[PDB]
């Protein structure tokens, strides 16, 4: 069946794993558990199309400066996640987008910008801010909460539809 190779990238601690686990297992993991490299495969029906989502959960930590290219090279779509309460993670977004363009030798690659942790009150990254950025990249912006599950499916299905239009 149709398969979609998705990759979730972004700074450590932003909630990459929590988003992915909400999707696949429907439940919030509120604990410290740094990722090295995790892979998830689930069968789903998106807009009537039966398909297999092959998801690669990456490590936010520096030291995996090498195995970064390898996964960015085979991935068809990327969820670039930052945390709305972490300015640094938001700024690092540019850096991840560039590595993806470099590795795939392409300016337009299926991508979605994801502002996670929208359930928190202490917001340091305004929404219009992220929206302008997304607008200049020519990509969609979606705020999520792996905590309450808001916008989680939205984020993933949208990425899929972007790959579909590519
Ligand atoms: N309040 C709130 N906390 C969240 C949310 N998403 C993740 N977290 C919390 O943030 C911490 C890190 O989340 P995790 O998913 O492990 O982050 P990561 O980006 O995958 N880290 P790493 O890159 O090291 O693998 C956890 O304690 C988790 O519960 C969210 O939407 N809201
Ligand atoms: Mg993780």
């Amino acid at each position: 069946m149709t398969e979609y190779k998705l990759v979730v990238v972004g700074a450590g601690g932003v909630g990459k794993s929590a988003l992915t686990i909400q999707l696949i297992q429907n439940h919030f993991v509120d604990e410290y558990d740094p990722t090295i490299e995790d892979s998830y495969r689930k069968q789903v029906v998106i807009d009537g199309e039966t398909c297999l989502l092959d998801i690669l959960d990456t490590a936010g930590q520096e030291e995996y400066s090498a195995m970064r290219d390898q996964y960015m090279r085979t991935g068809e779509g990327f969820l670039c996640v930052f945390a709305i309460n972490n300015t640094k993670s938001f700024e690092d977004i540019h850096q991840y987008r560039e590595q993806i363009k470099r590795v795939k030798d392409s300016d337009d690659v299926p991508m979605v910008l994801v502002g996670n942790k929208c359930d928190l009150a202490a917001r340091t990254v305004e929404s219009r801010q992220a929206q302008d950025l997304a607008r200049s990249y020519g990509i969609p912006y979606i705020e999520t909460s792996a905590k309450t599950r808001q916008g989680v499916e939205d984020a993933f299905y949208t990425l899929v539809r972007e790959i579909r239009q590519h």
